[PDB]
C-alpha cells in the first residue's frame, strides 16, 4: 500500500584494503552502512542479501568493489538507487617538523559510493582530521600565554577524479593553526607552541580558509567542511561550517 | 570574502522542564545544540553569545522559552535562520497489561526549534520508542519459538499544532509486535510473549503502518519514521525507513 | 554446583533528587546500577526484583534511600552483600572570577551504595571535574606561548561522614592549573588565561597536590585520585592516579 | 613528597597483527593502554615514552613484542610493574550449520600484559564473544514462542600456556543457547531457532556452564566469566559473574 524509502543493514564490521600514496596499502577493519531507495516489492526475509553481498566479494573488501557491490545491490533488491559507506582508521607516518623522529597517526576516513538513475556511480570520501587550534582572542588580550585546543577538521568531498586521501588531509593540516604530530621532542615542542602562536586561527578561520582551496580544484564537485573546538576553557563544543555545490 | 553558511555550539547540557499529559511536569536534564545560518559580520568572539542565551532564561528551561530564545539567537548574531535542539530522557509510568503494576519507561525525546525568513517559527519533536519486535519470517519457517528482539521506532514530527509527546509514543507502542514495560509478573509475561508471537511485523511492515497513522494527522505537516532490529541472531542492524511531506 | 558470584542489572535510568550545599535540591536523572554478591538459591526469574526495588520507593529517588533499597536488595535476594550506583549530571551556578557573570557547569556526579557482612554498611561518592591544564614543559621550552588542554580530575572517596559534593569539587577546582567557568567576558578571559599561565601543572602534579589535601580530611577513609589530559598536540590521553586506604 | 601509583596512556589506535587457528594471520587496528606503577624520579615530560616504545617496534605490533615492549617500559620509566592492552575486533569466517555458507562474525578481543616483580611476566587474554539466548522463564509459562535477546559471553582468562582465541570462543559459543552466525539460509534460521528453545538457559547458567568448563583447563590460572542480556522486554541489561583463581 506504502512505498518504503529505504531498507538497509548499518553497524557491520568488516576487514578492508586501502591504498597509501607512498606506494602500497593499508589492512584495516571498516564500519558499513548500505542502504537502498524505494525497493519494489521488497520482501522482509531479502535484508540478509546485504549481507550476502558484503561477503560475496573478497575476505579484505577494496574500494575498487564499490562498483560491482552498487550494481549487485540495487539489482538484487529491485531499486534503481544504492549507497554504501566505509568508515575506518586510517595512518600517515608523519616526521617530526625539526627532529624527523616518525610516528604514527590516525585519521578516521570514510568512503561513500552512491548510484542513482539506474547506473549513474559517484565517489565521496571524507576525512576527521585532528589539529591544534589557538584563537587569536586570547592572543590580543592576555599578555602572555594563549589557549588552545584540540580540534577537528571534518572535510567531505563529492569527488569526480582520483585524489588521495593524504592531498585532503593536508589541505587540512596545512590550513590549522598547528598540526598533530604524535610524539614531539624537545626542539619538536619548542617550534609547534610557537608555530601555532604565530598562526593563530578561529573556527570559522579555518573552514573558510579550507573552502577556499577547495573551491578551486577541479576534481571536487561538492563539498562540506566542518571545524569544531573542544574548548579547553568551557566544556562544550563550538563550531563551524561551509558547504558548496559546483 | 567567503559566507560562512552556519556557526553554533552543540554538546552542552542544561536543565530542563517538560509537561506530563497526566497534568504535571518533569524535571529532567537535556543535551543541547543550537546553530544560526549565514551570520553578517560574525566576530569568531561572539560564539560565547549562545551560552548567554542559554543562561539568559531560567534555571530549568521551558519549551515556552523556544520562542524568545530563537528570536534572541538569530538577532544577536545577525542572521535571518536559526535552530534549536533540546534532547532528553523522559519517562512514562507504565501499568502492566494484566497486573496492573507499574514501572517506569524512559524514552529519548528530542524537542527542535526552527524559525527561518526573519521571524517564521516551526517546531518538530522526536521520539525514539523501545519496542519487542518478532519478525514473522521465524514464526512461518520454524515449528516452535520465534525469534524476537529489542527494536527502537523513531518517530519525528513537524508538528503544526499541540501534540502530547505521549501520544507519539502511542502511536509507535501499539503498531510494534509489542511494548516495552519494565516490570513484568507472571501473568504479564505470559500476555507479552504470546501477544507478541500472534501479532508478528517486518521492520517495514512496523514503520508502514506507523507512516499510515502519521498521514492522517492533521497536526503533522512532516514527518519520519525508522525502526531499526538489534538482531537477536546476526550481530548487525537493519532498518528501513519512510519520509513524507504534505 | 557452583556459586554465582554476583548478579545484577545494569543501564538503567531512573529520576533523582539530590541536595545543593546552596541551600535547595537538583531534581535530575541516573544511570543505575545494581548488585548482589553470593546469592543463594538465586531462581533466574528472581531478576526483576532489583526493578521492583527501584520502582517501590519514590518517583524520584533520594540518596537517603540507598539504606533500605541496599536491605531490601540482600534480604530479597539472599545475599549479604550488595552494591549500588548512581551516576548523573550536577550543576553549579558559578561566578565568573572578575565580571561575576553567573554561567551553569555541569559535573558527572556517582554516588556508591555498599553493605557488607550482613548489615555494615558505606557511602562512596565520585565526581569527573573538567578543568583546563597547562603543561610546565611548554612554559619552559617555547618563549611564548604554551599549550594547555582540556582535563578530568576524577576523585573518587570512601566517606565516613557527611560531605558536600561541591566541596569535593573546589577540592579539584582550586588545585588544578584554572577552573572552567562556561561564560567568559572579556576581563575574565584576561584573568583566567593568564591564571593559568602563572600555575602550570603536570597531570602528575595535578593528583599529588589534590592527594595531599584528602590525606588530612578525617571524613576521608580511602580515595583514588586521576587526571587525564586530552592532549592538545598529541591525540591520545595522558594520565596520572593516586590510590590510599587510611 | 608523595609517590604517583600509576602514570600511563590510554586511547590510541595502532596496527596489529594476530595469528589465525586456522595457518595465517589477521592485519587489524587495535586501542592500546599502556601504565606502570611506582615510577621514581618521573619527570612529567617522560610521558611521550610511551609513545615511542609504541612505535619503536613494527609498522604492525606482534603479540610476540609484548615481551620487549613491557621491558622498555619498566626500565624506560624507572618502575618494577608495568601493564599493556591491545583491543581489537577479531573475524572468523563461520560456516551456516546446515547449508555450509561461509560469512565473517566479529568479536572484541584484548590481549593484556603484565610485568611484576622485576621480570615476571603473565599474559591474559579476553573476549566479548556475541551469542543469542532464549530464558527457560518464557518457555515454560507461555504456551507458544519464546522471547530470546543478543548477549554478550565475556571471558578473561589468566593463561599459563598458548591457547588459540578461537578456543575460548568456542567455549562461550557451545555453551550458549545458540550461536550467531551473520548468514543464515531457510535452512538455517528453521535450526538455530529450534536448537535455541530446545536449549534454554538463563544468564547465570551460562556463566556456570563456562566456568566449569573453565576449572578444568590446566593452562588457565584464572578467569573472570560474565555474560549480560540486552534485554528484549525490559530496555535495560542483566548480568551475572563469576571469577575464580586456581
Amino acid at each position: 500500500h506504502i512505498a518504503i524509502d529505504r531498507v538497509g543493514i548499518k553497524a557491520i564490521r568488516h576487514p578492508v584494503v586501502v591504498a597509501d600514496k607512498g606506494g602500497g596499502s593499508q589492512h584495516t577493519v571498516a564500519q558499513f552502512n548500505m542502504y537502498v531507495n524505494l525497493p519494489h516489492n521488497f520482501k522482509g526475509t531479502h535484508m540478509s542479501r546485504f549481507v550476502e553481498i558484503l561477503n560475496s566479494h573478497e575476505r579484505e573488501i577494496s574500494v575498487e568493489s564499490f562498483e560491482e557491490i552498487l550494481r549487485s545491490m540495487v539489482s538484487r533488491l529491485e531499486s534503481d538507487s544504492g549507497h554504501i559507506e566505509m568508515a575506518f582508521p586510517y595512518f600517515i607516518n608523519k616526521s617530526a617538523p625539526v627532529s624527523g623522529v616518525k610516528s604514527l597517526l590516525d585519521y578516521e576516513v570514510t568512503f561513500i559510493g552512491e548510484i542513482k538513475h539506474g547506473n549513474q556511480y559517484s565517489f565521496t570520501m571524507k576525512v576527521i582530521v585532528p589539529v591544534t587550534s589557538l584563537c587569536p582572542c586570547s592572543k590580543k588580550i592576555s599578555d602572555y600565554g594563549a589557549h588552545n585546543q584540540r580540534s577537528h577538521v571534518t572535510i567531505s568531498v563529492r569527488t569526480n577524479s582520483f585524489i588521495w586521501i593524504e592531498d585532503i588531509i593536508r589541505i587540512a593540516e596545512e590550513q590549522a593553526s598547528c598540526e598533530l604530530y604524535g610524539l614531539l621532542k624537545r626542539p619538536d615542542e619548542k617550534y609547534v607552541t610557537e608555530r601555532a602562536y604565530n598562526n593563530p586561527k578561529f573556527v570559522e578561520d579555518i573552514v573558510r580558509d579550507v573552502a577556499e582551496v577547495l573551491n578551486h580544484d577541479d576534481r571536487i564537485d561538492a563539498y562540506i567542511v566542518e571545524s569544531e573546538n573542544f574548548e579547553s576553557i568551557h566544556n562544550h563544543s563550538a563550531y563551524a561550517l561551509i558547504e558548496r555545490d559546483k
